[PDB]
Protein backbone atom coordinates (compact mmCIF):
# COMPACT_ATOMS: atom_id res chain seq x y z
CA UNK A 1 0.00 0.00 0.00
CA UNK A 2 1.36 3.37 -1.13
CA UNK A 3 -0.02 6.84 -0.58
CA UNK A 4 -0.84 9.00 -3.59
CA UNK A 5 -0.80 12.71 -4.32
CA UNK A 6 -3.39 14.40 -6.55
CA UNK A 7 -2.35 15.99 -9.86
CA UNK A 8 -4.25 17.33 -12.87
CA UNK A 9 -3.63 17.24 -16.59
CA UNK A 10 -5.65 19.25 -19.13
CA UNK A 11 -5.72 18.68 -22.89
CA UNK A 12 -7.20 21.46 -25.04
CA UNK A 13 -8.40 19.18 -27.86
CA UNK A 14 -10.08 20.84 -30.85
CA UNK A 15 -11.39 19.03 -33.99
CA UNK A 16 -8.07 19.18 -35.88
CA UNK A 17 -5.45 20.23 -33.32
CA UNK A 18 -4.36 19.92 -29.70
CA UNK A 19 -2.62 22.47 -27.50
CA UNK A 20 0.48 21.18 -25.75
CA UNK A 21 3.09 22.98 -23.68
CA UNK A 22 6.82 22.47 -23.67
CA UNK A 23 7.73 21.98 -20.02
CA UNK A 24 10.50 24.50 -19.37
CA UNK A 25 11.62 23.31 -15.92
CA UNK A 26 10.75 20.85 -13.18
CA UNK A 27 9.12 17.46 -13.59
CA UNK A 28 9.07 16.21 -17.16
CA UNK A 29 11.04 19.21 -18.40
CA UNK A 30 11.79 18.96 -22.11
CA UNK A 31 8.59 17.08 -22.99
CA UNK A 32 5.42 18.38 -24.60
CA UNK A 33 2.48 17.85 -22.28
CA UNK A 34 -0.94 19.00 -21.27
CA UNK A 35 -1.22 21.63 -18.55
CA UNK A 36 -1.55 20.78 -14.87
CA UNK A 37 0.00 20.38 -11.47
CA UNK A 38 -0.70 19.54 -7.86
CA UNK A 39 -4.24 19.90 -6.55
CA UNK A 40 -4.29 22.33 -3.62
CA UNK A 41 -6.25 22.01 -0.39
CA UNK A 42 -9.91 23.00 -0.58
CA UNK A 43 -10.33 23.14 -4.36
CA UNK A 44 -12.06 20.39 -6.28
CA UNK A 45 -9.93 18.41 -8.69
CA UNK A 46 -11.74 20.03 -11.64
CA UNK A 47 -11.19 23.51 -10.23
CA UNK A 48 -7.52 22.71 -9.65
CA UNK A 49 -7.28 21.66 -13.29
CA UNK A 50 -8.91 24.92 -14.41
CA UNK A 51 -6.52 26.89 -12.20
CA UNK A 52 -3.38 25.18 -13.53
CA UNK A 53 -4.57 25.61 -17.12
CA UNK A 54 -4.88 29.35 -16.51
CA UNK A 55 -1.54 29.63 -14.71
CA UNK A 56 0.44 27.65 -17.28
CA UNK A 57 -1.27 28.58 -20.58
CA UNK A 58 -3.23 31.76 -19.86
CA UNK A 59 -6.49 30.12 -20.97
CA UNK A 60 -9.65 30.49 -18.88
CA UNK A 61 -12.40 27.91 -19.39
CA UNK A 62 -15.81 27.62 -17.76
CA UNK A 63 -15.81 23.83 -17.59
CA UNK A 64 -13.73 20.73 -18.20
CA UNK A 65 -14.79 17.15 -18.76
CA UNK A 66 -13.10 14.15 -17.17
CA UNK A 67 -11.51 11.78 -19.66
CA UNK A 68 -9.17 9.57 -17.64
CA UNK A 69 -7.09 8.79 -14.59
CA UNK A 70 -3.48 7.62 -14.66
CA UNK A 71 -1.48 6.49 -11.64
CA UNK A 72 2.31 6.82 -11.90
CA UNK A 73 4.82 4.97 -9.75
CA UNK A 74 8.57 5.66 -9.85
CA UNK A 75 11.29 3.32 -8.63
CA UNK A 76 12.71 4.79 -5.44
CA UNK A 77 9.69 7.05 -4.76
CA UNK A 78 7.16 5.86 -2.14
CA UNK A 79 4.45 8.27 -3.28
CA UNK A 80 2.24 7.58 -6.31
CA UNK A 81 1.11 10.35 -8.65
CA UNK A 82 -2.67 10.16 -9.11
CA UNK A 83 -3.20 12.19 -12.31
CA UNK A 84 -6.76 13.19 -13.23
CA UNK A 85 -6.98 13.96 -16.95
CA UNK A 86 -9.48 16.45 -18.38
CA UNK A 87 -10.35 17.81 -21.80
CA UNK A 88 -12.17 20.70 -23.33
CA UNK A 89 -12.71 21.89 -26.89
CA UNK A 90 -14.14 25.27 -25.82
CA UNK A 91 -11.73 28.14 -25.18
CA UNK A 92 -12.07 31.89 -25.55
CA UNK A 93 -8.60 33.46 -25.50
CA UNK A 94 -5.03 32.89 -26.77
CA UNK A 95 -2.33 30.75 -25.15
CA UNK A 96 0.59 32.59 -23.61
CA UNK A 97 3.99 31.37 -22.46
CA UNK A 98 4.44 31.03 -18.69
CA UNK A 99 7.52 30.26 -16.62
CA UNK A 100 6.50 26.59 -16.63
CA UNK A 101 5.20 26.04 -20.17
CA UNK A 102 5.55 27.24 -23.76
CA UNK A 103 2.22 26.45 -25.45
CA UNK A 104 2.11 25.28 -29.04
CA UNK A 105 -0.64 23.90 -31.26
CA UNK A 106 -0.14 20.53 -32.97
CA UNK A 107 -2.19 19.11 -35.81
CA UNK A 108 -3.72 15.75 -34.93
CA UNK A 109 -1.57 13.97 -37.53
CA UNK A 110 1.58 15.46 -35.94
CA UNK A 111 1.25 14.50 -32.28
CA UNK A 112 4.84 14.75 -31.00
CA UNK A 113 4.96 11.36 -29.29
CA UNK A 114 8.77 11.05 -29.40
CA UNK A 115 8.99 14.26 -27.33
CA UNK A 116 6.23 13.30 -24.86
CA UNK A 117 6.26 11.03 -21.83
CA UNK A 118 6.54 7.42 -23.11
CA UNK A 119 3.22 6.41 -21.58
CA UNK A 120 1.33 9.00 -23.65
CA UNK A 121 1.73 6.73 -26.69
CA UNK A 122 -0.65 4.25 -25.00
CA UNK A 123 -3.39 6.48 -23.57
CA UNK A 124 -3.40 9.55 -25.85
CA UNK A 125 -4.97 7.57 -28.73
CA UNK A 126 -7.89 6.72 -26.42
CA UNK A 127 -8.33 10.40 -25.62
CA UNK A 128 -8.44 11.16 -29.35
CA UNK A 129 -11.15 8.52 -29.87
CA UNK A 130 -13.16 10.14 -27.03
CA UNK A 131 -12.83 6.99 -24.91
CA UNK A 132 -12.45 7.15 -21.14
CA UNK A 133 -9.58 5.29 -19.53
CA UNK A 134 -7.79 4.22 -16.37
CA UNK A 135 -4.05 3.65 -16.53
CA UNK A 136 -1.11 2.77 -14.31
CA UNK A 137 2.57 3.07 -15.25
CA UNK A 138 5.68 2.15 -13.25
CA UNK A 139 8.81 3.99 -14.40
CA UNK A 140 12.50 3.50 -13.79
CA UNK A 141 13.67 7.07 -14.10
CA UNK A 142 12.12 9.20 -16.83
CA UNK A 143 12.33 6.90 -19.84
CA UNK A 144 11.74 3.25 -18.97
CA UNK A 145 8.38 1.60 -18.26
CA UNK A 146 8.73 -1.58 -16.14
CA UNK A 147 5.02 -2.40 -15.81
CA UNK A 148 1.76 -0.85 -16.90
CA UNK A 149 -1.99 -1.35 -17.15
CA UNK A 150 -4.43 0.46 -19.44
CA UNK A 151 -8.17 -0.11 -19.63
CA UNK A 152 -11.11 1.57 -21.26
CA UNK A 153 -13.86 2.39 -18.76
CA UNK A 154 -17.37 3.71 -19.09
CA UNK A 155 -16.95 6.21 -16.23
CA UNK A 156 -13.72 7.78 -14.98
N1 LIG B 1 1.30 13.20 -20.18
C1 LIG B 1 1.87 12.89 -19.01
N2 LIG B 1 1.78 13.76 -17.98
C2 LIG B 1 2.37 13.43 -16.81
C3 LIG B 1 3.05 12.22 -16.66
N3 LIG B 1 3.53 12.17 -15.38
C4 LIG B 1 3.12 13.34 -14.85
O1 LIG B 1 3.35 13.68 -13.63
N4 LIG B 1 2.40 14.09 -15.67
C5 LIG B 1 1.82 15.44 -15.49
C6 LIG B 1 0.88 15.61 -14.31
C7 LIG B 1 1.06 17.09 -14.04
O2 LIG B 1 0.32 17.82 -15.03
C8 LIG B 1 2.54 17.32 -14.32
C9 LIG B 1 3.43 17.18 -13.09
O3 LIG B 1 3.18 18.20 -12.12
P1 LIG B 1 4.04 19.55 -12.17
O4 LIG B 1 3.47 20.28 -13.37
O5 LIG B 1 3.73 20.23 -10.85
O6 LIG B 1 5.48 19.12 -12.30
O7 LIG B 1 2.93 16.32 -15.25
C10 LIG B 1 3.10 11.37 -17.76
O8 LIG B 1 3.70 10.28 -17.71
N5 LIG B 1 2.51 11.72 -18.89
MN1 LIG C 1 1.68 24.57 -12.45
MN1 LIG D 1 2.66 22.09 -13.90
MN1 LIG E 1 0.64 24.26 -8.83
Amino acid sequence: MKASRLYTLVLVLQPQRVLLGMKKRGFGAGRWNGFGGKVQEGETIEDGARRELQEESGLTVDALHKVGQIVFEFVGEPELMDVHVFCTDSIQGTPVESDEMRPCWFQLDQIPFKDMWPDDSYWFPLLLQKKKFHGYFKFQGQDTILDYTLREVDTV
